[PDB]
DNA sequence: TTAGTATATGTGCTGCCGAAGTTAGCACGCTTTCCACAAGATATATAAAGCCAAGAAATCGAAATACTTTCAAGTTA
């Protein structure tokens, strides 16, 4: 049952949240194909609930950052495609100029997401002191560059 | 040492399309923040009338019966 796979590989990405490779999918579900199980992989990747990364080891399939959370209110879906280049800026940061053009989404919207991310606690505003212009924000858990 | 060969040497050729310059005589006619200074938002008479929305009473509109008229067919003659 390709449902019940998708659900074992998300069980699995649980259980590892730095990832899981071919062979411990293999390890863990020994008696589904390889067909079977890239499938599966590549249903996971095309509903957009898994991300791909290519370490010295191989392929490591991680579950989407979800359950870190600051703004609820509304949907995650912006939520996490705010977070998304927030944390790829992270210790360089990005003014909120760039990520409105990043997200084409409104001034108010972005503006009411980093607003509830900040009271959640996610990321952090500090002023640029290269060009005093915006304040760029960041990873809260990451060190200011 | 000398004839054959490769190179650059400036030179001189070709097109290359474009460059300046031309075309004659009158009368009409937005964003971030950052910033600082002063302006909401506040009690309080206070007389005054006009306004804008619940209730209470009133009367208009008219509908379902009660009178009179009217036929029309039938009676005492």
């Amino acid at each position: 049952d390709p449902v019940e796979i998708e659900n074992r590989i998300i069980e699995l990405c649980h259980q590892f949240p730095h990832g899981i490779t071919d062979q411990v999918i293999q390890n863990e579900m020994p008696h589904i194909e390889a067909q079977q199980r890239a499938v599966a992989i590549n249903r996971l990747l095309s509903m957009g609930q898994l991300d791909l990364l290519r370490s010295n080891t191989g392929l490591l399939y991680r579950i989407k950052d979800s359950q870190n959370a600051g703004k609820m209110k509304g949907s995650d879906n912006q939520e996490k495609l705010v977070y998304q280049i927030i944390e790829d800026a992270g210790n360089k940061g990005i003014w909120s100029r760039d990520i409105r053009y990043k997200s084409n989404l409104p001034l108010t919207e972005i503006n009411k997401i980093l607003k509830n991310l900040e009271s959640k606690k996610l990321i952090k505003a500090v002023k640029s002191v290269a060009a005093s212009k915006k304040k760029v924000y960041m990873l809260y858990n990451l060190q200011p560059d």
